[PDB]
């Protein structure tokens, strides 16, 4: 399973994941016995490798013939693909999905091989020793697509809320992959509704992007947290030889605008009830099944969350499918957490995040759920250097998604000098975890110097991350920290606090479950784990569960 | 996914589960919310009917027209399907596959809804109040598929090792939903190797088997535990249709007290695994499953017993590419002489046993088929029972061997009927005698006052309770300290016991089970697994593993 | 420590306890390790005897001449005492004290040896495999006492409220350790009031008791969970001494009321096993005061002794706190078969009369219990219930006395007791609602039992939990499932007219006996409200919810 709706019906594709590869570590002075071992999965999760860092080799068979694409989902964290033995592809960043094109093949059985590899180092810019694992394997699915002389990359459709109704446009991308210029047609149909035809010439060898105008859909009905309406769109290219290709995705029509202080759904102004997630589970790192996905999604509904974040790094598309499908908000970031200014004037940090943000916004431009682009959480924003990578990567994604609101998570409390860029302030505060200050205290004396000393004011305002620690099982009357007794007044306070600042738009809590962190951060992380889930790594519900559920339930999604 | 490859290239499908459906409990006045949920899944695991027990309603659209079979692989554990507002079919047993075929539906849009069904009562003669879950819900997956006027039904494959090498057979059902008589062909491949070609007649609205001859099958390479091969069985019906399944060239059979596998003496080191999980109920997806396994391999086992009850086909999948041979019995757990007397017991242990041998016949993992677990062999009725399950199979199934587990110490009037003896003991555990003892004064009981006396014995069930994180140096019974004791000590024992070909392990991780049984079972937990049900391994995983790692799989 | 006060200003005592020991098993062919070892203490606590049953020396040296007593508080459960290596005494049931008297021994050193044994079978009638532990080992403390020719065996003082106040009669009990005539007086005190000169006349080495008059004392304030009054007692014997502590208070049964001083009684109560982690049945002094104090923070007014006599520094820290005490005498449980064992009946009654002459004078002690869930629907059970219930009134003839019943609706003995108790576990074994099931057994002893119209109290109710197993489908063994049970449990008890209150079952966590591992997790019982580290379970809130909402009195 790759997505929960079939992305095409012309193009011939098969999943090579789920199936067990051949797995074998590379690199060390051990034995490098072969198993077989699941695709998708973290080799953290199979007994032999459960805290291997560096080098490994997954290797399976596959018939093919003639041009063919393989996709990749996800490989934790750089890749090098090999088929029948020959480089074809290198990919780096474990969240973003990528592809390798081979053209005109034997037919017959060939051998595919992936080296993944999630070693520290001076190569790797983003994935460092932090407070999430890096973990290593094929994390997300495989997808082998027997092609024909051209292929559609991608669509992209915008909707937009006119005074007269809703309208849209659809961008679609063909790449020609023969020698001779190429003459057809691209006709796209929005849920059997007739939509447009894009006249296609493509010169040898080209990939290019085609328009539509801004066009009536007076039969659309849109997307909501409360009616979540989708749509499949078919893009179909028609060719001399037939209907040669398509490419099939989901859109919701909806506008999310940011309009002073309000962000607005639908004309509405929204009220975020939150929790940032991780990718992790601890039987299934960071691959966690459709199964374990919606597990999460059924507890956080019943917190009363409207909204998640995706710290801190792209997800799954199968997660943010079933997100389109239930309504649920999504902030979506680019893969970095509090990254120094040293470890941003690493010499790949700038290439790094610039591919990350392109991956993540060519692929997930589609889904209704996302409504924010995020950048850089916690990183350098209160320096020079720091200023201008922040500057690029919102302006690459302007050129990506001019319509999208954008933001970053910030920590330099009072000292951001980044607070102008962004169409939402969002700031990451733990009053009553690490400081000993009231929360409404904290937080007031935050928004007035974003209001009275920023080029932030007047802008609206999340508070993105907030939260307390807990271990799960440790309960003493005395109320002290870590203890489950303690999370729970340190949230009641902190929700308190945030829902009645007003200028603030609503919280995402840090966090909806306990994750694995790297072993150099154990000093102040119980368990080798962050400990601020609202349940805990096996979501069994901490005692401050009940307490955010009270809060959450007691408020609707606007205001 | 259904299956860990494909099973039709020709025929026109697409699965149904893999998705959210509109769920909501039924049984009562009011409104209930509509929630979406997944399918595959158990309704325990939604936070609104974690302890629910009742009927409750699955429905989805769907797009088809013309004759449709809408195969569920699982609904636990009481099944009705409706087809735009009309019951079109049932199904009793939350563990086996069933189908329901509608001929020349209206072309578009079309309504699906299942109502499920875990309740307790006079209806259900195998779900009763018992030491595992009853779940709710559509708990394995459901696949769509638009047919023509006939289909292949089923495959059956069977190797045959003959002194100059090997050997098969197929046999082909075909299904006529056309009211006219049917011409036709199946073209039958293996590995891509040339079988058969069987000319088929049917007469109008027939469902008819066909049969190959034994045929050489000089290429072919044996599947075992050291070697899993498999090949590809391919059949076609051109009249238009296709079959694919997996297959094995193994041999399993009994002679004197050895399990033999390709001729050679088998050892078992197993593990009895239920199908539960703490976020899952019994509908674990494909990672959660790999997991178990790749446990399963780290603690040395090379086998698993599937109580109580057929387990996903996608499970023995992956025991077939790993080469886990495997146990699979019918639904049944300790009923006693007047659970059996259930008027509707014999045709729902039936119902279970055609399904199961039909549907996972041609696994090569699976090499034994049991039955009746703990049930009143004992008994003048409980053996007239076991005798119509085990023909039953015989019929089904001619070639593998037949076993039940008994815990009928020195009582059981049906050690006759199975290929080999199967026992459940607990010594130091339930009984405080050592071990080798219990075990000897049982086996010779079996040898010289047993119709069991001269076939081969297996310890299907030993092991001991242990709550994960309770520790003393007391080394009391539940304390994790006294699960290594217990563990070394058994063991050691059916290791060392003559005549014994292996054991399962009771068993591999922590199991809830119904509310009735807490008394006896802390948690409301079975809690005799070597991992917790979070999969934690406890102390006694080392014992385990040491144990098993030290013995290969044959004599 | 042995007391809360002192007991002797003239006699010369020392404390044998507060000290290690030498201790080693014994039982085997070899070479066992001696080890230092605490007195007080359980070996169970020992490391190298965790699960130890069987045998084991306990030994020591001291200093006396003359003349001396060994008191033993509590020997866990067969007590033999050697001095000088020579078989001085013996002992049965490990919760009731007991002493060795030796005339005139050689001055200078001498060798103290105990030999413990907790071993189960055909000698032990009490002590059996049970649904609590026999621990092993001198588990209450030790005192040498040095004596002339007489000394004061006990004093047992009664109080009266009469209309115009509060009398009181003492009664005194002087041994002659001399074989000629002995003349002497005893002059008793109580709060440095003068009360009663009796003059005494012993024959040779007899033991005789001495009666005061009922005398008025308008000088005493009352006792009472409100307000603990005690005086100190002094009797003298003129050359030794006795001292011990009195409340003036009156308890009575009236109808269906318990009467303490007038006020009809409700009973907030717990069940309390004498049961630590680290300290067997032999708690010190800081770890009663600790169960105590969370006893009280959940609004508690009483305990039960479950289900032996417990250590008289306990009930000595429940006198001065108020706390209203069940006493029982050493049963749990038996059937028709255990209470026909040959010893039972000698066993039984040593518990009660060891029992109820030591301890006669707290007033926390309100009630007597005996034979809990013993066979009362049989009519051998009968029989021993009518011997044990007379004897307990031959030697108190003012406290009331009851059972812990569970013959629900079969019990025969009901026509005996001052009180009608009963422990009840719907919601945890019966499915039934606790108020049905609650109103279906009252209804029965009022319309159909020998207990009709007296006062009646649930001695047990409650539920498991296993501390920190928390799921959301709030299954048994969950915490949040004993939450749910207590809170009805509750309910239903205090609603329930003609009901004078309820005992919970039970404090905290007690470790049990092997054999009842298959119902017990953790070869624990895992009814309590605190776990037994002392540790809150969730269903403690709701405890204290339910007590601190109601008073001592209706
Ligand atoms: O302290 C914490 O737990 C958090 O601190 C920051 O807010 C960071 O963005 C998180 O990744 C997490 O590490
Ligand atoms: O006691 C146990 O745990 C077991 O007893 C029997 O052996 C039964 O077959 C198991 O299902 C389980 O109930
Ligand atoms: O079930 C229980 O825990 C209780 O049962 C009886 O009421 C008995 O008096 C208790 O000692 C305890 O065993
Ligand atoms: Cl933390
Ligand atoms: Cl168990
Ligand atoms: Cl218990």
């Amino acid at each position: 399973m790759i997505r929960t709706f079939e992305t095409h019906k012309i193009r011939k594709t098969a999943e090579l994941s789920s199936a067990l590869w051949n797995f074998h570590t590379i690199g060390t002075q051990g034995e490098e016995a072969v198993i077989q071992a699941p695709v998708p999965g973290c080799w953290e999760n199979y007994p032999d490798t459960v805290s291997y860092r560096g080098q490994a080799s997954y290797s399976r068979e596959f018939e093919a013939k003639g041009n063919i694409r393989l996709e990749f989902k996800g490989v934790s964290h750089t890749a090098s693909v090999l088929v029948d033995g020959k480089p074809v592809g290198s990919h780096y960043n474990a969240y973003t999905p990528f592809d390798v094109v081979l053209k005109d093949i034997r037919p017959g059985i060939h051998q595919l091989e992936v080296i993944a590899d999630n070693s520290f180092g001076p190569d790797s810019a983003l994935h460092v020793p932090n407070d999430y694992q890096s973990y290593g394997g094929i994390s997300r699915g495989v997808v082998l697509e027997e092609l024909g002389e051209a292929y559609l990359s991608w669509i992209h459709f915008t909707p937009f809320l006119r005074k007269d109704g809703w309208y849209g446009k659809a961008e679609i991308c063909v790449r020609n992959l023969s020698s001779g210029r190429l003459d057809g047609s691209v006709e796209v149909e929005i849920g059997k509704n007739s939509f447009a035809v894009l006249p296609i010439v493509l010169e040898g060898e080209e990939e290019k992007s085609f328009s539509t105008e801004e066009l009536p859909c007076p039969w659309a009905e849109c997307w909501s947290p409360e009616s979540p309406v989708l749509y499949l769109i078919t893009a179909v290219l028609r060719t001399a030889d037939g209907a040669a290709d398509d490419i099939i995705d989901r859109v919701g029509f909806r506008e999310i605008r940011t309009e002073g202080k309000d962000i607005l759904l639908n004309g509405r102004k929204l009220r975020i009830k939150g929790f940032c997630r991780h990718e992790d589970h601890p039987q299934f790192g960071c691959a966690l099944p459709f199964s374990a996905m919606q597990h999460d999604l059924m507890l956080i509904k019943d917190l009363g969350a409207n909204s998640i974040r995706t710290v801190h790094y792209p997800n799954d598309e199968l997660f943010l499918d079933l997100c389109d499908e239930q309504g649920i908000l999504v902030w979506e970031e680019n893969h970095a957490r509090g990254l120094s200014e040293e470890n941003m004037r690493n010499p790949h940090f700038k290439q790094q995040c610039g591919d990350c943000i392109r991956e993540m916004i060519t692929a997930h431009y589609n889904h209704p759920s996302i409504y924010i682009w995020g950048i850089l959480n916690e990183c350098a924003s209160d320096t020079e250097y720091g200023r201008e990578c922040y500057s690029e990567q919102y302006e690459l994604i302007k050129s990506l998604d001019p319509y999208r609101p954008r933001s970053s998570a910030s920590c330099r409390f009072k000292t951001d000098i980044c607070l102008g860029y962004p169409e939402v302030v969002s700031y990451n505060i733990y009053p009553k975890w690490y400081h000993d200050v009231p929360v409404e205290d904290y937080l007031d004396e935050l928004y007035q110097w974003i209001q009275n000393e920023s080029e932030g004011t007047g802008k609206p305002f999340l508070i993105t991350e907030i939260g307390a620690g807990a271990i799960y099982g440790y309960r003493t009357p005395a109320h002290v920290k870590w203890s489950e007794e303690y999370q729970v007044q340190a949230l009641k306070e902190q929700l308190q606090a945030v829902f009645s600042r007003e200028g603030c738009s609503g919280v995402y809590i840090w966090q909806f479950c306990d994750v694995r962190v790297c072993d150099s951060w154990f000093g102040s992380r119980p368990r080798t784990m962050n400990n601020k889930g609202i349940v805990d790594e096996y979501r069994r519900p901490k005692l401050a569960y009940e307490v955010v559920k009270d809060s959450y339930r007691s408020l609707g999604n606007y205001f």
